[PDB]
């Protein structure tokens, strides 16, 4: 499993934001940042952009649900192709978390 540094910055920045039209700013980087990301890479931007999409109305509290979710599924009687997806998506969504938050059990 991994990251993309890039938009785990851009992630920070977003979340941080009390401004909508500062979030939506900061997801459209991202959006066009694409021209420097690796088409393998692309696979875990494309997961940012859209989490982002969802914060902007939910807050942390989405990616903060899906982390519970992810989790459940990692205990859950998953195959092991799944369990890479599985932790990938940990890193994706825990890079979400407001800073300083306390950080659960995943």
């Amino acid at each position: 499993p991994g990251c993309l540094p890039a938009y785990d910055a851009l992630a920070g920045q977003f979340i941080e934001a009390s401004s909508r039209e500062a979030r939506q700013a900061i997801l459209k980087q991202g959006q066009d940042g694409l021209s420097g990301v690796k088409e393998t890479d692309k696979k875990w931007a494309s997961q940012y952009l859209k989490i982002m999409g969802k914060i902007l109305d939910q807050g942390e509290d989405f990616p903060a649900s899906e982390l519970a979710r992810i989790s459940k599924l990692i205990e859950n009687k998953m195959s092991e192709g799944k369990k890479e997806e599985l932790q990938r998506s940990l890193n994706i969504l825990t890079a979400f978390r407001k800073k300083g938050a306390e950080k659960e059990e995943l």
